[PDB]
């Protein structure tokens, strides 16, 4: 039926996403359970000091991971049908509050209860290593780990994550937007054919749907700890600086 | 099994009409037409005290506060005694049922809240009375800014254009998070509240055919509702920092 545009949808934005993102989920979980493709693991400072201040170098290295991420999701976001036709300051908009929700949800891909691939996936870096960072920086990680051990619970895979991340990006709610209607529209679109994909690729994971669209609240708030996180960083370390593109992020 | 859902539907309708005296079909005819007397202003305030009895009366803000906090009270032993007609909820551990009913009275308050509620104002006293939404924003800070949220969020609610019917499953839902800190069952909680949001998924494609994806529209006002209750706290904590003792007791949350 009208089915058939919905799976038309899926296909081209599980496509689309495979384009944008180098490392996906199914390659993450395959590095995390092989001989050719085994990472190094950073549990320690030897450690770190073999793979290539400590805590600030981790940080800046974070900061180009984070930007090189928000380069992604921008590319993916071209791709969702619609989106490019938005006014432009909406597209904008949509951008700069759709980036953190995407980039953990993303992250939680890339993790499980122990530790976090990183650098393509060649590295691997524990989770108390980074719980053990100088204050505050030993705290950034550990909402992260803990909403993706939820989130990994729910098994969604590449083909899930694609619709679900567009359907994040076309939020309405964003602060500001001109015109709510045309997102709304989009977002409708996306939502039904995220629910069909979700019934066919789980069909015993019994209100997944739901689930998932429930696990907004734990994004939501993640960003949230982690900007008041960024405002400490930003009296105690004056020396210190934010990159250009996250500063616009985090303005408003 | 479809009829199934209609029967759990019906049954909790039913017990939400036992519980919640004051519906939103009632609210609704009050702020429409078919009469409250009206507080706007500093006199109408006053001329509303000698006239609808208050059952708090006991500055202007802090009244108005405590009043807000009286009918929470009431709320609660309201949405208590609707909880224990969800089928499952009774049989579950009592620890879980007092945790449940603790972290769920807040979303569901504001929820409800929102029936009660229209751009320009809220009824209070059992539909007796409407304060004006500028009457409140017109009160001392902190106090000015405590409606206002909720406001803001029962417009984007209201929108949806809910009915009590779809209302009663929707805060069975709510009761039923199995992501309340400090439960020890989540397993028979996931359950109900699967079965729970099967029927209101049924109850919306049913009661609102037009509106396509409204059930995920609705979900995802549940996140606008932890929204609202965590910045609600931050207000609530600062205000036992503006009140400066069996009464404070009465209201220890
Ligand atoms: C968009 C927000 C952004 N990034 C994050 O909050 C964040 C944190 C850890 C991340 C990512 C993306 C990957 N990881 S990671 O756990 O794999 C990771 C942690 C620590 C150091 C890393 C260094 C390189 C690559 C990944 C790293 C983003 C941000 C904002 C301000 C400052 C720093 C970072």
């Amino acid at each position: 039926p009208e089915s058939a545009d919905l799976r038309a949808l899926a296909k081209h934005l599980y496509d689309s996403y495979i384009k944008s993102f180098p490392l996906t989920k199914a390659k993450a979980r395959a590095i995390l359970t092989t001989t050719d493709k085994s990472p190094f693991v950073i549990y320690d400072m030897n450690s770190l000091m073999m793979g290539e201040e400590v805590a600030i170098r981790i940080f800046q290295g974070c900061q180009f991971r984070s930007v090189e991420a928000v380069q992604e999701i921008t590319e993916y976001a071209k791709s969702i049908p619609g989106f490019v036709n938005l006014d432009l300051n909406d597209q904008v908009t949509l951008l700069k509050y759709g980036v953190h929700e995407i980039i953990y949800t993303m992250l939680a891909s890339l993790m499980n209860k122990d530790g976090v691939l990183i650098s393509e996936g060649q590295g691997f870096m524990t989770r108390e290593f980074l719980k053990s960072l100088r204050k505050p920086f030993g705290d950034f990680m550990e909402p992260k780990f803990e909403f993706a051990v939820k989130f990994n619970a729910l098994e969604l895979d590449d083909s899930d994550l694609a619709i679900f991340i567009a359907v994040i990006i076309l939020s309405g709610d964003r602060p500001g937007l001109l015109n709510v209607k045309p997102i709304e529209d989009i977002q409708d679109n996306l939502l039904q054919a995220l629910e069909l994909q979700l019934k066919l690729n789980h069909p015993e994971s019994s209100q997944l749907f739901a689930k998932l669209l429930q696990k907004m609240t734990d994004l939501r708030q993640i960003v949230t700890e982690h900007v008041q996180l960024l405002q400490v960083i930003k009296k105690t370390e004056t020396d210190m600086s934010l990159h250009p593109l996250l500063q616009e992020i985090y303005k408003d």
